[PDB]
C-alpha cells in the first residue's frame, strides 16, 4: 500500500523556482512557488505522498505532425513516466483528447505590455498607428490567434505585423520583455496576462499592463485516462476555489512578494 | 436516433420567447445566447434535440432535510432530461452528482448602482450605512459573504444580516427594481454577467462598478455515465478556440444593446 | 449597440442660445441661434455625430445641495444620466470637476464692474473707499464666494461692506442686477462676469459701461459624464477650433459684429 | 521609486539658478515661479521630488523625418521623467501624446514698443511703414501670421515677408535688444507673459500695448496612465480658487520688479 505519486512540473517563475539555498537542501524542499504550494494543498485534500520532478525536455506538450510523438509534460503522462502534472499548462482541445484536465485553477488572456511613458492605452490605440511597433512570439497560440481572427481591430493588427520591417516577432518570452525595455518607448509586446502582471511587479519597475484581455483561457491539472487520481483532484480544485485559497495564493506570489 | 431532451430556463438574454411565438412552433419559438449555443453543440456532436423548460423554475439545490435535488440538476439526476444548457454555475456540490463541461462563460460577484451614486468599490460600501446594500436571500452570492474570512467581506456580511429593514430580495427582478426606484440609496450585489446585460438596457440608468469579488464559470451538464459527456466537452473547447463563444456574448449583450455606443 | 442621437443640454441665455425671431415657423435644432448653437454644430461635425438640442429642465447651472447631496441643473442631468453632453456658459470649478469631465476652456472670463454712464467710478479701489454709491453681487455663486474668501485687503473691505449693508445689496438673478444699475440713477454698481458685462455694453439703450481690469481669471468648458466615449474626441476638437481661429471668430460675431451701440 | 522626477527649463522668471548656487545643493539651487508652483503641487498631492533641467534645452516638438519627440515632451513619452512643470503651452499635437492639467496661466501674442513710440494696436502698425515690425524667425507667432485669414493680420504678414532689411530675429534677446537700440523705429511681436516681465526690468524703457491677438494657456504634463494625472489636475483648480496662482504671478513679475 501507499505508493509515492510522481508529479511533473516546469521551472518558470513564480510557479516553481529554486530556493536560494537549494544545493544544501533535499527532495521537495529544494523548490518554492505558486505550484509548489498548490501541490501540497492537492495532496493534503486527496491523502497521498509525492515527489516533485522537473520535466526532462523543458516543454509543455505538443504533438509532432510528422512523427506523431508527444513532447513535454503531456508526453511524460501518456508514455508512463509521471502520474500527474501540476503547472501553468493551458486547457486546449488537442491536449484534452489524450489526457484528463481538472476544472481551471487560474484564468488568463492575451494582453499588452508597454514601457512606462508610451502613449498607448488599448489594442484599438495600437491598430490606428505605426510609430510604436508591436508584435508577438514567433510561434504558438498568440500568433495564430491574430492570423485567424475575423474581428476588425485584430485583423488590422495582423496585417500590420505580417508586413512590418524589420521583423516584429521574437524567439522567446524573455526576448520580448527585453525588447520592450531597451527600445526607448518604441516597441510594445503581446503576451499572456499572468506573465504581464508578474513582470510589472519586478525591478526595475519600468513596464505596465494596459487595456482589457483580448481572449479567455485557463490553466488545469492533468492526469492520464482511467487514473484513480482524476476525480479526487477535480473535487479538490473546486473546494480550494470556494474556500478562497486560489485567490490567496495568487496574491501571495504576485503582490506580497512583489518589488514595486 | 432518439431525440435528445434539453432542459433550460427562461431568462434574458439566455432564452426568451420570440414576440410572434404564437405563429411559430417547436424550437423556433425561442431565441437567445443559449438557443444559439444549443444549435452549435448539436451540429458538432451530430444529434437532433427538443428544447424544454424546467418544471419548477429552479437551477439546482439539495434539500437539507429530504436530500432531494430540485431544478435542472434534479431533472438530470433522476432521469427526466438528457442535457442542461443554461447559466448554471460550476460548484463542488453539483460536480459531485452530475458531469460538467469546461466553462463556456466566466463570471464573478459585482456591484450595481443607480447612475450618480458615490460608490466605486466594495471597500467604499463597507465603510458606511447611508447607502444600503444587499443580495438575493438565497444562493451562491449570499453564501460567499456568510463564509468569507476577508476583513472587508466579513464586515459587509455582519452589516447585511443585522440591517433594518431587510436588505435582501427574493428575485433578480426585485433587486434591479429596488436600485432603480431608491434614488441612489440602494446598491445590489449580483453576478457580473447580469450586471453587464442590464447596463445596456433601457432606461439606461444603471452602472457596474469595481472589480469582481470572486471567480467562477457556467458549464453544460449531463448525467453521470452519459455517452454525451465527452463529445459535448470537446465541442465547447473547439467553439472557444474558434472565437464562437466570444462572438455570441458580444452579439446578445452589446451589438443588440439599447444604450448607444 | 447601434448609434443613438446625442442628447445635448443647454440653457436659454443671450447671446449663447436664443429662440430665433421666426421660431414658430421652424422645427428642431433650427429653432435656435447663438454662440453655443454654432459651437455645437462645429463640435458635432468634427466628431461625426448627430444631436438634439434640449433645454435644462430646472433652469440651473449645477450645484450640490448641502443637506441632500443631490446635484441640480446641467451638471445633475449629466451625473444622473438624463443628457450626454452640456454645451453652455458653464464655469470650470473644483467641485464640478470632481463629478464630471471638462474639455480645455473654450472662452475666458473674470469678475468686473458695471456702471450706469455718468457714475464717477473707474475701479474697484474707487468703490472700496466710499458708500454713497452702493455695490453688490449675485446672492449665490462664484462671484459672491470670491469676495467672502479673499485675503486681499481691498477685496475683504468690499466684502464686509456688502455683508453688512441694509437694505440688501445682493440680487437674485443676473437680469435683476443689470436692471438695478439701469434704474438707480447713478447710485448702484454691479459686480459680474466680464463676458456678460461686455455683451450688455453693446445693447440698446446703450446706457451701461464696463470699468477697470478683471479681478480674477476662469474659463467655460464643455462637460460630459465620467467614462463617456465622447470625452476625448470633444477635447481634441476644442483645441483644433482654438488653433484655427474659429472660437475667436464666433466671439466677435455674437458680441461685436451684431452689436447695437457706439462700437 | 518614491521620489518623483520633475523636468523643467531654465527661463526667467519661471526657473533660474541662484547667484550662490555652488554653495547650495539639490532643489535649493533653483528659484522662480515654477519652483514655487512645484512645491505647492507636491504639498497638495503628498509626494517628495527632485528638480531636473531638460537635457536638450527644448520644449517639445516631433521631427517629421525621424518621428522622434525632443525636449520635455520627449522625456515623458520615452520614460526619463514623471512630470513636467514649466512654461509649456497646451496644444493639439502635444495633447494627443501626454495628459495636460487645466491651465495655470493665460497668455497671447502682444506688441512691445520702446517707451514713447506712437503705436497703440495691431491696426495702428498695419496702416504704416515708418515704424518697422516683426517676429522670431521660426516658431508659433510667425506661423499664426502665415495662416491667418483676418484682413488686418494678413496685411501685416504680406508686409513682414517683403520688408527690407529683414524684420525677423533669431532669439528673444535679439528682439528686445533691437527695440531698445532702434530709437522707436522697431516694434517686436511676442508672448504677453514675456512682454509684461521685460516691462518691469531695468533700464525700464519698454512697454506692452494693445489687446492680445490670440489666446493660449500653460499646463502641467504627465504620461498617459500615470497615477499623478488626476490629483495634479485637481490641485491646479484648488490653487486657482484660493488665489495662490495670482499671488505667485504678482510676486515674480511685480514685487521683485525693478521699475
Amino acid at each position: 500500500a501507499n505508493k509515492t505519486v510522481v508529479v511533473t512540473t516546469i521551472l518558470e517563475s513564480p510557479y516553481v523556482m529554486m530556493k536560494k539555498n537549494h544545493e544544501m537542501l533535499e527532495g521537495n524542499e529544494r523548490y518554492e512557488g505558486y505550484c509548489v504550494d498548490l501541490a501540497a494543498e492537492i495532496a493534503k485534500h486527496c491523502g497521498f505522498k509525492y515527489k516533485l520532478t522537473i520535466v526532462g525536455d523543458g516543454k509543455y506538450g505538443a504533438r509532432d505532425a510528422d512523427t506523431k510523438i508527444w513532447n513535454g509534460m503531456v508526453g511524460e503522462l501518456v508514455y508512463g513516466k509521471a502520474d500527474i502534472a501540476i503547472a501553468p499548462l493551458t486547457i486546449t482541445l488537442v491536449r484534452e483528447e489524450v489526457i484528463d484536465f481538472s476544472k481551471p485553477f487560474m484564468s488568463l488572456g492575451i494582453s499588452i505590455m508597454i514601457k512606462k511613458g508610451t502613449p498607448i492605452e488599448s489594442a484599438e490605440d495600437l491598430s490606428k498607428q505605426t510609430e510604436i511597433a508591436y508584435g508577438t512570439l514567433d510561434s504558438g497560440s498568440t500568433k495564430e490567434f491574430f492570423r485567424r481572427s475575423k474581428i476588425a481591430v485584430f485583423d488590422k493588427m495582423w496585417t500590420y505585423m505580417r508586413s512590418a520591417e524589420p521583423s516584429v516577432f521574437v524567439r522567446t518570452t524573455a526576448e520580448g520583455v527585453a525588447r520592450v525595455r531597451k527600445s526607448k518607448g518604441k516597441y510594445a509586446y503581446l503576451l499572456e496576462s499572468t506573465m504581464n502582471e508578474y513582470i510589472e511587479q519586478r525591478k526595475p519597475c519600468d513596464t505596465m499592463k494596459v487595456g482589457g484581455n483580448l481572449d479567455s483561457k485557463g490553466y488545469g491539472i492533468a492526469t492520464p485516462k482511467g487514473s484513480s487520481l482524476g476525480t479526487p483532484v477535480n473535487l479538490a480544485v473546486l473546494k480550494l476555489s470556494e474556500q478562497g485559497v486560489l485567490d490567496k495564493l495568487k496574491n501571495k506570489w504576485w503582490y506580497d512578494k512583489g518589488e514595486c
